[PDB]
């Protein structure tokens, strides 16, 4: 498009006729989602409450748990893998409450997702089979983030949507039966520090808080005591930007902006 | 000394580091411009690359990955793409001037992260000794390909790296000498350029050479691929108010290591 | 909470009352502390005019150092080996200045520092092992810091200290006899482009330029000339925010916003 004058111009453009991005409606059209979590808990407590509003859709919300939650106790007669299989029981539990019915566990031990080529296999495996609308996962670029689980998560999520779509990449998939990853309408990150999408949860916020305790062994009540007022003021620095009490934030962006784009911070 | 942080500061940028962004290409004879993907040189940097040549600079690409996953073509295996792709490169670069391409021939998509990759930037390094080396910034934020992250931090780290003598010594038992020599990195695919080549002329030629990529740019994804690179183009380009601009990244050598100041440059 | 009307005032109440969270004088109780460093000399670098305070209160400071710096020479006739023994005895000297006893060497080869389960478990035993009230390690979000060996400190030596206090973490350190780490008051990231503490070094500055220029073999004539005025420029940068001439700034925060937060910008 080689006559426009201003780099405002040719910017306005590429996002809403070149891209068709849009930030109004951006799950309008999903039928399915995979929600994409570094520990058994993490959908819930970034996203609880978009994932009961997209249940109440009709949407079908399937979760991908990447690590078992293993080492998140203090109590010392608690082996890691009796607590595994309680924090299993207890997804479950939260899951049910959001409407939620298939978990894809994948198993890695908690404090030790590698970030390689082999997790990005399995992401991808699923991606191919459930060939979701949408994938939800947190935003690697949280400044602070001192979880490497996170960052990993966000990184190996953001990086198998693209790779899942081309037939040479864990080429065995395809000579399964699996097609490529085909049907992606969007990435939205939870977790972030620049959100351009707010969900109102004021309404949902008391559901949101008890699906999260339904997470008991890691939600005691000493615990409890700060835990409810930073998940309260988290939701209010989101909530806010849409001038509601309680919100849930994302960042969606079009695909190109995650490669080489050096104005991604103008949405 | 001194009074005031801002006196020590423009102090120790101008006069201990002589950090000059009025011309920072001036004396270059010999460039390495690192790629994570073929044609990652010719969308980033092909007008400066054509500029510089044009001026008699001797340009050589290292290029660290064969690109063989970037096709959604089922019939094509990545194999018989990489060696697509190897001439989509050889006659992109043929336009641009450019002379020499290194392969190291990892493969795209699983570049490591290593002191092995690191050894072979660095035998170049010291074979080559250019006076300059251009790399994507690996701090782009939403930089989500790990092969750009990747080259960013490994090339940053062995042009420091391959001046020390301990660091893959067995080059040096071979017959090659530490890298000198160098005088400046420049980081390009940045969110932070504070050096802005107006390229508005040669435009052109940039599309056509990107476009020689055919396998990556057929006319379904160039529809979209070619307002994209004119908006960033139109970004670097209206900093220096130019309508078509690329943007490099340079700072003092120093800067890259303990600086909490880097954002003042 | 519930009650609380703006994000605004929630996030005030959190930081304050929940979390009990200012900066007044963060380094108040400290009986012991460790300062953990990439390379021998950084922990006079980033923070030796703190340490000699620290050690004249009477803390005990007691150094890790991840790697040997066995690579830090452009001499041809100096091995790794030989450097790495030299750096070791510039380092005690160093020490010695700053009144720290006690030194523990991982011995991971410079360039080389892994980022890996073993490094936290090599950090955790000592956690373990010293309980100490306080740990300083560089910040890993540091912008432009081309360092492998340094992001990398800083990212083990947080995730370290939370890990290590989880029972099922390197559950071997339990089996032996060691306590899974608590005493644990503090984090507080050093070569950091966000200082929320300075710590005054004016009357201090001579004394650690001294002690820096102890480790000669990393600042012969030729690069201290270009070294001292950088390291002079640093101070003053941070100096300036407290309004003195010379200082050492830390980032410190609640542990809680080490994970998850979208708003530890906002300290
Ligand atoms: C809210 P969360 O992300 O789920 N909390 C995690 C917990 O799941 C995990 O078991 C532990 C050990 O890695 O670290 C805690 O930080
Ligand atoms: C502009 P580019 O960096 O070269 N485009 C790359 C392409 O080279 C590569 O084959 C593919 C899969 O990794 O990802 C694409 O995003
Ligand atoms: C101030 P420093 O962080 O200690 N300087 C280090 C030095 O210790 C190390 O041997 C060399 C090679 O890795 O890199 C330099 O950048
Ligand atoms: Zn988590
Ligand atoms: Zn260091």
């Amino acid at each position: 498009f080689e006559d426009i004058d201003t780099f405002e111009e040719a910017f306005n453009k590429l996002l809403r006729e070149v891209l068709e991005f849009d930030l109004q409606n951006p799950f309008k059209d999903a039928k399915k989602v995979l929600c994409i979590e570094p520990h058994p808990d993490d959908c819930v407590i970034g996203m609880g409450g978009t994932i009961k509003k997209l249940s109440d859709m009709g949407v079908e919300v399937i979760y991908v748990c990447m690590t078992d939650g293993y080492m998140g106790t203090t109590d010392e007669s608690l082996s890691g893998h009796e607590l595994a299989a309680i924090r299993r029981k207890e997804e479950e539990e939260s899951a049910r409450l959001l409407g939620v019915k298939k978990i894809y566990w994948l198993n890695y031990r908690d404090t030790e997702l590698p970030y390689s080529r082999e997790v990005r296999k399995d992401l991808t495996k699923i991606l191919r089979k459930e060939q979701p609308d949408g994938v939800f996962a947190p935003d690697p670029w949280l400044p602070y983030e001192s979880h490497p689980d996170h960052r990993r998560t966000g990184f190996l999520a953001i990086e198998s949507v693209a790779f899942s779509q081309l037939p040479n990449f864990s080429n065995t998939d395809l000579d399964i039966g699996l097609n490529p990853y085909n049907s992606g309408s969007f990435i939205a990150l939870y977790y972030t520090h620049k959100p351009n999408y707010i969900v109102d949860i004021t309404d949902l916020m008391e559901l949101k808080l008890k699906a999260i305790r339904v997470h008991r062994s890691q939600f005691p009540d000493d615990i409890w005591e700060k835990w409810e007022p930073f998940l309260r003021t988290i939701a209010m620095f989101y909530g806010e930007k849409i001038g509601v009490r309680y919100g849930e934030g994302f960042r969606i962006m079009p695909g190109l902006f995650y490669h080489i784009t050096p104005f991604t911070d103008l949405i």
